[PDB]
């Protein structure tokens, strides 16, 4: 049995097979979890209906973390079929995309900065809020965050701000929750090639350049994160929590590796 | 005085306790010409006495929660200095509810709204707002809290309001350096200002924080005023997207209470 | 077959059963690596032969790090019988003993300075030279630092600055190997009771306040350190090199639980 | 200015390029007392004629890498300053060797053993052979560099003393702190000095730097002296075991050159 047999989690995210949260699902279902899937609107049901019945799942439950009424009501469904289960992954982040082109300072507003950090760091925060009394002793939850969090990056802009405050919450969740079981982590992933680079200028020559001065020399893959992920989620990592882990193939500790 | 023909906008004097109050007291004694805000009705008649007591008459509304209190209130500022040569950021708030109990229960989409909404996006919407105003050499500075790297009991979502705080630090400097602003912060050890009412245990904290500082004190506003000070000053001309700590080395101990 | 199948891993620093290198050793022995052992001097070779045979292995070589010689000799012994092999576990720490109690100003000595980073740090790239040819693509190097490189904490005193030497040791090391297929991370563990406890005063103390402020409520042991040592050697971390991962429970991003 | 009063030993001074040089400017400017130390028979003409232009007559031969070098010197210094209120670390050397190539390839044990030793170890050793003669108040600082916390080519080794330094100011401060010192480091952005000797592709470094950095420039050590002379003044009070970043924000950016 693999690694996350006896497991019950929530993935969050799944938007197509190049998704962070589908390179996750299929490790954790490859390493025995029992997996549930939420989706964002009606757009997406049958598709993240297909990819969980793929990796044996039933549970498939529509859930816009814009709304605590809809977070409320997809986790009263999740309890009919999982009164309790082992926590969540959380692979959801979103700013207008207005918001992520051009001079940060000119570009940012008080409804795009109001938006990007109430999607993209609030929402783990509410999601934990609602399931609390659902979780398992040795739950774990996980979130995705990038470098972005930690430098100023050109055009990542107001998302930049909006992952510093999520990895601020996985710290304050992971003291909260810690005493009664409750682990909370995050991987600060490299740049892939998702729904998420979408509109994103210079992002072919962006991956160029990660792969040139990666110490690994490759980008990262959602499998590479998957298997990470699946660690952190597993018991494997009961002595790790609070944590942001780089797994950007090491590019985030090097510098002018250009030259 | 090493501030000597620079004029800054001072936000967030609220009594003479504030950091503000000893950042723009400080600025004064090194030269600078200073202007002052003021959040609302009830702090007026206290900001104006304090500015005319460092020979300052400008003393502008801003409520930065509203884009149109800042803007007019840029546009008041640019009648008397139509250029100048930066501001100090020194506003932060959550509801109060927030800062009490275990984190993920206090915690609210609303509070959490607020919090961000006043304590980081701000800084950002008042840069924005005076861009064109900036003299080359400008410096803004905000204050910022050990809570936005550790997880501190009670401060709860303001520990994610300063983490988005500082992040906007960088992203602004990155982002203004071009046009010769430099953007930085002070994270300050705990003070007992008016940012101390209604917390539990405030008290306790300063005494532990006393404990096990290496300086074995806490911080004075007279101590971030200076660090302050300089941070706005050509003689931090090397300096941008910054957290300098100003704790007396609280942060960077560990286990020293053993 | 256990995550690490297929992989060949060298185990310094087994002392005793309560060591962390016995505690890796476990854990990558169950999750299906063939292992080698080393030991300091005579004093450890039988016991450390003793647990490399309830691993299943008969290689368990000499090697004392401060000499390049003795390490020179041990992996030309090692590739007799693995010409080629996966990365090795470096869990080698000393300070003359001196050098760890009072005021650090005072205890620190030109020489004390010398060896601690000389044993501590040096010697895990000295261990990386002298077998880069032997290391397959996918190989992976670990290393134990501790929290005492990132913060000062009373009576670690130099072993702290031999710490942050071997965490930037890790980055260039990754830095450098990374393109010919290796990684390289370090785990800071939480304090443990092991033989590195011996002599050090108020250790049961401090061992109490870690377990009262770490967000999971207790300290760890060589089994969840062993755990995070096996992923990190595994494929599961292909995406992580240069890393520093906090296995200490949360200890280290929280401040002020104590009141 | 915002030194006088204060009596600093400066090391390090090898050239007018030198850091050292440029922080010895900046706080005779601001009013300290200096005294100087000198490596090698070398060196000591050049840092007489500075330091007489400095209008200090206190220049004493210090070695790092010998104890009783630098407790003879500290014997000299007492003589004339039977107590000052610290000294400038600026200090940094492994053999040339140990800076070209692959890091795993260059470093050996003695140029790792060199490199800890005289750009870490002394720095303490320093400490420890002045500590009585420290007053309240004083300030100690050393100067780092951006390889300590991230792999930069062909710095190798320099690295690992650096972080080895970084560290040893938080040990440092937290053990002096109490007395009343403050010990901080200044991580400096890359400057064409003597340090620069020898180094592969140098130009080509400090282009990309200044093509990077937020304020578009590299610093000079006018900008390090400046912060210097804060960081050792009594406007520091609050700042303690810190790593002050003085390279215009060259650390806070990333994939800028896309
Ligand atoms: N792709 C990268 O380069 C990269 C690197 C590091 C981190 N991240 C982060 O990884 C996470 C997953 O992004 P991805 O790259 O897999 O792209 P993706 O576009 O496939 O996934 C983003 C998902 O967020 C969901 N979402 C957005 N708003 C929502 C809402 N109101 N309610 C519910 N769900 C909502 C979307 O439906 C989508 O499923 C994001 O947080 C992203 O910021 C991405
Ligand atoms: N006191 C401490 O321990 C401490 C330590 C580190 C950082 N800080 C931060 O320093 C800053 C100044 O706080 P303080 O300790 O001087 O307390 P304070 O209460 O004196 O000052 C806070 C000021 O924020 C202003 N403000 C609040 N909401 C505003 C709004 N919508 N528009 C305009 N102004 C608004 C208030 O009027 C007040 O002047 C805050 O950002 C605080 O988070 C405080
Ligand atoms: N025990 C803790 O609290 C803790 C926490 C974090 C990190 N660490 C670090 O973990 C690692 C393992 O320490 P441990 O706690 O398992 O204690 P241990 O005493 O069981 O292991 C230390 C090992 O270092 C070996 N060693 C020392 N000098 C050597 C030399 N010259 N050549 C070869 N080997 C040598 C020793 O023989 C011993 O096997 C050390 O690096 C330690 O600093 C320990
Ligand atoms: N130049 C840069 O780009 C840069 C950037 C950041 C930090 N640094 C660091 O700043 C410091 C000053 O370097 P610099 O750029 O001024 O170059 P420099 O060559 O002018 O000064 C280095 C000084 O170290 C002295 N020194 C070397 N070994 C010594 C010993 N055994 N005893 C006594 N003194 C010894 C030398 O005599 C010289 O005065 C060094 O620590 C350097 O690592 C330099
Ligand atoms: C790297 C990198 C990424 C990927 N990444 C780490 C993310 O977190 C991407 C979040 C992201 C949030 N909101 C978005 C979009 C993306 C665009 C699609 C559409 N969904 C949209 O309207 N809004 O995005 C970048 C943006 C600018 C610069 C660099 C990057
Ligand atoms: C230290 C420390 C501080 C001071 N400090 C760093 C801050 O940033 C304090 C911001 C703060 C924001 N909003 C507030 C208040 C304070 C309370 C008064 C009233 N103004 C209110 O309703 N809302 O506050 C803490 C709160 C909990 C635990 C520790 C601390
Ligand atoms: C925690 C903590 C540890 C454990 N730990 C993280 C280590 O890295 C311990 C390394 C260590 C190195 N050298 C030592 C010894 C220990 C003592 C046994 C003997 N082997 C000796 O002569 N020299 O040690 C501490 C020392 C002081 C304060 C706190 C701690
Ligand atoms: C930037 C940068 C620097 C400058 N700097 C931050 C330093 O700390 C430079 C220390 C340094 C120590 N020892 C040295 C030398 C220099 C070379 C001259 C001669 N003195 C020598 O034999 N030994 O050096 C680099 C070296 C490689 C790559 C990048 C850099």
């Amino acid at each position: 049995m693999g690694f996350l047999s006896g497991k019950r989690i929530l993935v969050t995210g799944v938007a197509s097979k190049l998704s962070i949260a589908y390179g996750i699902a299929q490790a954790m279902h490859r390493e025995g979890a029992e997996l549930a899937f939420t989706y964002q609107n009606d757009k997406l049901k049958g598709r993240v209906e297909e990819f969980a019945a793929q990796l044996g799942s039933d549970i498939v439950l529509q859930c816009d973390v814009a709304e605590d009424a809809s977070i409320d009501t997809m986790f009263a469904e999740l309890g009919k079929v999982w009164p309790k289960f082992d926590g969540f992954v959380h692979s959801i982040g979103f700013a207008p995309g207005d918001q992520l082109d051009g001079d940060y300072v000119n570009a940012v507003t008080r409804e795009g900065f109001k938006i990007a950090h109430d999607i993209s760091s609030y929402s783990f925060v509410a999601m934990a809020k609602a399931c609390r009394s659902m979780l398992n002793p040795g739950s774990a939850l996980l979130t995705l965050s990038y470098l972005g969090a930690e430098r100023a990056i050109p055009n990542y802009n107001v998302m930049g701000l909006a992952k510093a405050s999520l990895e601020a919450n996985v710290r304050y969740m992971a003291n909260a929750m810690g005493p009664e079981g409750v682990r909370v982590n995050a991987i600060s992933a490299g740049p892939i090639r998702t729904l998420a680079a979408s509109g994103i200028k210079d992002f072919r020559k962006m991956l160029a350049h990660c792969e040139a001065v990666t110490p690994i020399r490759r980008t990262v893959t959602i499998e590479d994160v998957g298997n990470s992920a699946a660690f952190l989620c597993s018991d494997l990592s009961a002595g790790i929590s609070g944590e942001v882990v780089h797994v950007d193939g090491g590019f985030s500790i090097a510098a002018m590796n250009e030259l």
